[PDB]
DNA sequence: GAGGACAAAGGTGAAAC
DNA sequence: GTTTCACCTTTGTCCTC
């Protein structure tokens, strides 16, 4: 089955070059419409899983990031 | 349709934790079980819950959150 | 696979207690 | 010092495009 490549939740299929959910596409898409910017509470090591993806936006966004989904596959 | 919170008689401003509830009772549950907050009634479990009462047992309100249907499982352990 | 509508989660802080 | 509640923001679902 598809996996998030974020959280490890279903993947509903490609989104910003990225195999993940529905949860995480809506969560880049709109960190990045609105330029937001988190900071990570801990030491920016933060585990990201599906039962725990809401504890640091800072992580889970550095996730986003590192797994490969793009900034400008989002419309301006 | 005008709607009213199961809890205390407010106006309900939608379903929280599966039930019809004002923004009162939804913060209070949440708060409650957030914290894992326990109460004591001071007097016989029997406290009357109304929008001008609500305040006067925190034991009686939560149990009556529960009576209703309010569901601890719809608060997040996944938050900051 | 892009974005948007939106119910129901969550967070907040001045005022109440 | 702690708790309440009106008014916010964010999340995740499910839909059109
Ligand atoms: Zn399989
Ligand atoms: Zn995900
Ligand atoms: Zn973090
Ligand atoms: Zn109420
Ligand atoms: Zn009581």
């Amino acid at each position: 089955k598809r996996l998030c490549l974020v959280c490890g939740d279903i993947a509903s299929g490609y989104h910003y070059g990225v195999a993940s959910c529905e949860a995480c596409k809506a969560f880049f898409k709109r960190t990045i419409q609105g330029n937001i910017e988190y900071s990570c509470p801990a030491t920016n090591e933060c585990e990201i899983t599906k039962r725990r993806r809401k504890s640091c936006q800072a992580c889970r966004f550095m996730k986003c990031l590192k797994v490969g989904m793009l900034k400008e596959g989002v419309r301006l």
